């Protein structure tokens, strides 16, 4: 679980789109929990205002291969498609709010709701590609996180580790990078990494903040994005890959860590 040293070229995901026909924003659980398995996937369709539908699929279904097994109707709409599934629950930001909601998928139950203290929302502290990217939920090898900013932090990235059961903020770190200066961010092995553009063609993983030590540094790892679409990239620690949505396709990026 060392420092990132390389990011691969983006590879189009064809699996879920092939079996289902939907390009959709796809999510997988890095801690699959019975009765779900590694073949289970969830899609948020990105069409419409105040989206509440999450579609659940078994891609090796013995009953209805190709069609959703279940459609969940969330009790609050999504602020953005940047939700995560972790340990059997969907964690999402409620529209027009700084609230994170834990929705248990197999029981359709809200198990926790938490206001992220002081967090900006709805266009106050977006990433550099704009949109409602103020609050970014992330999963890594140690569980669930949230990436945000606050007025007191003057727009610098704040990072909190979340208790997945009750959404308490178990530890917080105020980092030394402005959120609006980077295009997206993700956590790998307890290090926050950010992506920046530095010309019209060229982007890099440009910064690292290690939550274990507090130490940060500039990086220059090439990051080959196809587009500049306001979204959140999500690390999947089970697959050890980054998953991104660009409005056309889901793509994965392979990673290498120093050994």
């Amino acid at each position: 679980c060392g420092e990132l040293v390389w990011v691969g070229e983006p590879l189009t995901l064809r699996t879920a789109e092939t079996i289902t026909g939907k390009y959709g924003v796809w999510m997988r659980d890095p801690k699959p929990t019975y009765p779900y398995t590694q073949e289970t996937t969830w899609r948020i369709d990105t069409v419409g205002t105040d989206v509440r539908q999450v579609f659940e699929y078994d891609l090796i279904s013995q009953f209805m291969q190709g069609y959703p097994s279940k459609v969940h109707i969330l009790p609050r709409p999504l602020e953005s498609t940047g939700a995560v599934v972790y340990s059997g629950s969907l964690y999402f930001q409620g529209a027009e709010s700084r609230t994170v909601i834990r929705y248990e998928l197999n029981t359709e139950t809200v198990k926790a709701e938490k206001e992220i203290p002081g967090a900006g929302y709805h266009g106050q502290f977006p990433y550099s590609w704009g949109g409602y990217t103020d609050i970014d939920l992330a999963v890594d090898e140690a569980g669930l996180w949230v990436i945000y900013s606050t007025d007191e932090a003057k727009g610098a990235i704040v990072l909190s580790k979340l208790n997945p059961e009750n959404l308490e903020l178990e530890q917080t770190w105020e980092t030394n990078i402005r959120k609006q200066s980077v295009a997206e961010a993700f956590i790998i092995c307890g290090t926050l990494y950010t992506v920046s553009s530095y010309t019209s063609a060229d982007a890099t993983v440009n910064f690292a903040y290690d939550t274990g030590t507090g130490i940060s540094k500039t990086l220059t790892i090439p990051f080959k994005n196809r587009y500049k679409y306001s979204s959140m990239i999500k690390y999947n620690p089970l697959e050890k890959k980054l998953f991104a949505w660009d409005n056309l396709n889901m793509v994965t990026y392979d990673i290498k860590l120093s050994k």
